[PDB]
């Protein structure tokens, strides 16, 4: 039996991620019941790091128990749960423990004591969550690369070689025979040159590539909210990641996709959802789609970019929105549909000695790789992306189905990403 | 009936200020019972700001209820409670809500939205705590001036005129006919030139001057841990504050005094406690002494400066330490003792047009004002400090009892404070 997973990034209706400071467990049961009734098979859930580990060597066991309870409830309501360990960063807000800031400013990637503490938290949380049948695995943390580089205003500077080791060290805490171990970056991993988190890491470390597809990154602005490029963005990132995966069967998890109203109109979000998913399903390696997010953010909360409030499938009073009905329809259409087949054409990405692009910028919105892929997509050529090494490997190309290659003869950067 | 108050800064034995993430209420009852049995009449308690107000306009009502419960338990165990609203800063750690840091970096003194949110939290917390008979009042927050100036690594720059208005605006939330309203600075208020929190504010805004006396500020280092200057430091700050109080009856609350083992030996702390209090009681305006702190910090917690762990009157297993017995003895000796009388001599501090010292640095450890006062103290002259304006006011001097004035003929700065 084969299938494509459909789920939601769970934003608790009662308190958002401030829920953890005053858990209302009946509200989680109700949230989960309504999510399940959309036809969802999983949730992604987000504990908050300063509550889990308020001192470097003081892990709050009640906070761990609360994560386990939320997982337990998802399972009672018929769904699997995936947990992100270190938040870290959510919806424009940084949540760091006090032992990593100001007078205690630290580097979560480089400092041995911080790394030991991170591993201890992963092990303690994992050891509890592994006891829940609904628990499927963990992602180290949401978009943690946003701490590692400009323009973060208090960055934790690092390097790709250090991140290779840091990722491997934390992923090794999980028994990957029983549970997935994943890591997550924002699209800087694909689009930013000299960024210490890299395409090769994203597409080879951990059990699946995670993608977070957000068309406010210049795609909607540069091509139009009602453009084909806009609805193709998630498919594009999935295919881009395949260029770098050494395992041709590696699953791609569209771990976040949302319909952001800073660039889209509310009335267009159901169609954007359907079209984005229908395009993403053209990727033979697409393992699942997890919508951002389950529930609108309470209008009483301030300082969010306004569109963040409206990203739910359910409104702030718990009632299904038109986009929720659309996502339910897509799950019904695609969860059991046979995976797509091969790809006839590929755009070639020249890579350095480590297998990463010489020019990541050309892969972002407005860039030359991006636009060549978009053109082949519009023409119906079912393009993928391959590296210059793969382009010399007839057997690898045969496995992909690729019989036509397009080179990037005059590369240029991501003019619409940088304008953002 | 007159009396001098004796109490403790309450550090919960079960989790320190991480207690609030998983309250163990039986442990608070036991902590409070043991504190009361030392002969204490009050506690100072510290909620944590990111738990009270995790979003600018999302006040966690359960966190408020937990503060009220802690106050309620203190009262059930026979004691009054004073609450600090915004922590803020505790024992080297900054606890800021995510809406004031990094991508949301804000200025808690200057930004209108932050100030409105602060006032809302004070009003909500005060409205609940006012319903508890044991609640006596609130301090805006512990040593909040540490955010306002160098060397804070992410400071919130401001000015003394703005702080005048900010303090008044927040203090006005309290009904001062029924409860005290106070503010608290570290000793930078007394010792640092050009610092936006000032002696005049400390000694005139709010109902009592709060002093936090810490001999690791250069006093023990420069004069010796076993010196008279070391044990006179709390008295000195009390008398220094009187120079700036326009109300000659204003109470001085020694709101923190501890025996820090980065500069003192463990075996000396009981004698340091007794001698410091016997000297402080020479101040006729001394209203109370609140020891820092009730309970040692659990040895399992890391990144504290090591001496912080040992500042308790009770050890980390709840058992009384020799210093706890000494503090109990001092409370028994002084709680009902008639206040001291007048002061025969005063050192004169030249002041600017606002009434603040021209040279605050000369008032710190190693400074010329500090050392002149210390010399008169050693001689038995019972010195106080007066401003240059008071030194011209025969009636004010008569009220103080002062018949001798000493001017600071060759001022110099606080060489031992700055060396720290």
């Amino acid at each position: 039996m084969m299938r494509m997973r459909f789920g939601v990034n769970y934003t608790p209706s009662h308190g958002w991620f401030h829920f953890w400071l005053d858990p209302d467990w009946p509200s989680v049961k109700e949230d989960m019941r309504r999510i399940r009734n959309l036809g969802m098979d999983h949730v992604r859930v987000f504990p908050v790091w300063p509550y889990l580990q308020p001192n470097r060597t003081w892990i709050n066991r009640k906070a761990i128990a609360d994560v386990r309870r939320m997982v337990h409830i998802a399972g009672e309501q018929g769904m699997d749960a995936y947990v992100d360990v270190f938040q870290g960063h959510l919806s424009s807000f940084d949540f760091l423990p006090s032992w990593l800031v100001t007078w205690h400013r630290g580097n979560m990637f480089e400092d041995a004591d911080a790394v030991k503490a991170e591993k201890t938290l992963v092990a303690e949380l994992y050891g509890e969550l592994a006891q829940e049948p609904a628990f499927r695995g963990l992602t180290l943390g949401n978009e943690l690369n946003q701490f590692s580089d400009r323009p973060h205003p208090a960055k934790m500077a690092t390097s790709s070689r250090r991140i290779d080791a840091w990722l491997a060290d934390l992923l090794a805490v999980v028994d990957r025979r029983k549970h997935v171990a994943l890591h997550s970056e924002n699209d800087g991993v694909w689009y930013l040159d000299h960024h210490p988190f890299t395409p090769v890491q994203a597409a080879n470390l951990g059990d699946m590539t995670t993608i977070h597809s957000w068309v406010f990154n210049g795609t909607a602005q540069g091509y139009g909210a009602m453009s084909g490029e806009c609805t193709a963005h998630a498919l594009y990132l999935a295919e881009l990641s395949r260029a770098f995966a050494r395992n041709p069967d590696r699953p791609v998890w569209l771990q976040e996709v949302g319909a952001p109203q800073n660039v889209l109109e509310a009335e267009q979000t159901p169609e954007f959802c359907r079209d984005t998913i229908a395009k993403a399903a053209q990727c033979p390696n697409l393992w699942g789609v997890t919508w951002w997010c389950s529930h609108d953010v309470d209008s009483r909360m301030s300082d969010f970019p306004p569109f963040e409030h409206a990203l739910g499938l359910f409104d702030e009073h718990g009632n299904i929105k038109p986009i929720g009905r659309a996502f339910a329809e897509m799950a019904q259409e695609y969860r059991d549909k046979p995976a797509a087949g091969g790809n006839d054409a590929a755009v070639v990405i020249e890579v350095d000695e480590n297998g990463n692009p010489l020019n990541r910028g050309a892969c972002g919105p407005g860039g030359s790789i991006f636009e060549r892929w978009m053109r082949l997509h519009a023409e119906g050529a079912r393009p993928t992306l391959v590296t210059s090494a793969t382009a010399r490997d007839g057997e690898a190309l045969r496995r992909l189905g690729v019989t036509r290659l397009e080179t990037d003869d005059e590369p240029h950067g991501a003019k619409y990403y940088t304008a953002v």
